[PDB]
């Protein structure tokens, strides 16, 4: 879970507006997985990434 960009959001599903207490999967037997099926292209950190060098 990241910490900023917003406060917080699903634990269950992962969707924000509501709190995995209030999670609407939960009454349901198939449904989606996380925001997608794409889980990454090829890259280590692209944003995540924060390092900064002057030289
Ligand atoms: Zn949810």
């Amino acid at each position: 879970g990241s910490s900023g960009s917003s406060g917080y959001t699903c634990f269950r599903c992962g969707k924000p507006g509501h709190y995995i207490k209030n999670c609407p999967t939960n009454g349901d037997k198939n449904f989606e997985s996380g925001p997608r099926i794409k889980k990454s292209t090829g890259i280590p950190r692209s944003f995540m990434m924060e390092v900064k060098d002057p030289n």
